[PDB]
């Protein structure tokens, strides 16, 4: 029951800081649960991290896919545009601090059940990019290229905050619309 | 040389594992340096990490720029090729574990000492890409897009082991006509 509060509280803290930086004791208080209640739902920190990544996958994929299904009658450039714009909104959102899946691999949060979630999600996004570009109306720029560019656009602004990714994306949208 | 023995030991250990995973005392042992001589050079792990990142920036910037000055008598497309192919070689080393500057930020190393080095280097890299593409011999792809694709290709391989970055680069090199 209080599982969701814990999950949602840990998600924010992991996104805000890092996995190794926030310990279980901090998640306990901020969720306002008893230690015993935490471990009933999450017997270990790795299990909470696994559920945090599963939740991030479910929310990202549902969000993207729902926008695209609003454009099934829009043609293929319109749907590719929406995938690109979605990234603009994602890095401009207030709490954006990078990609949580890239964060887990850099922090070596890579127990097998966690890695499979990470790889399955990024394999889904690679496939989605590839399917959106393998249309007749598209060319020049390859999908493996666009995928890695989007992945590089998900880096924390702190690495290079003068880079405006939205300006690059707006420019690439105009190329598809040539 | 004392200060440099500590650098090479810490810098190597941070890449193999992670900044958080490697403790100052582990660095003391494997370097065989008096703990007081360590603290005369680096009074805090943060100052050590800043120096490690300055060493990494120096190494990468001199490796890239040495490949380009050997190609001064060549064309602009060949010099852009050199930078692209440099990333192919970098992610194919046996000791490759992603980008140390990305890793630092994702591990929440966000002190002023660290971010100023990280950002100076990546600012340097963004300008180099812009300058190598700011030539008469160059398309529908902006330098900001190329920078981001280069950044994304430096992610650890296990985030999605099915992405073949080398093939992506080969095709991108061929769109530039070389």
């Amino acid at each position: 029951s209080k599982r969701k509060t814990i999950l949602d509280t840990a998600l924010s803290l992991f996104k805000q800081y890092s996995f190794k930086f926030v310990g279980v004791d901090r998640i306990i208080n901020e969720s306002q649960v008893a230690k015993m209640t935490f471990y009933k739902h999450f017997p270990s920190k790795t299990l909470l991290i696994q559920a945090c990544l599963c939740e991030e996958q479910k929310t990202i994929e549902e969000s993207i896919l729902n926008e695209l299904s609003l454009l099934s009658e829009a043609g293929n450039i319109a749907r590719l545009k929406a995938l690109l714009n979605w990234h603009v909104a994602y890095i401009n959102q207030q709490n954006f601090n990078g990609c949580l899946f890239q964060k887990a691999v850099y922090e070596n949060e890579v127990s097998e059940e966690v890695l499979s979630v990470i790889q399955a999600h990024k394999q889904w996004k690679f496939k989605l990019v590839s399917d959106l570009m393998e249309v007749p109306e598209c060319c020049f720029v390859s999908s493996s290229m666009v995928y890695s560019m989007l992945e590089g656009m998900l880096l924390p602004a702190n690495i290079n905050p003068c880079v405006d990714h939205e300006t690059a994306i707006k420019n690439l949208i105009q190329t598809f619309e040539a």
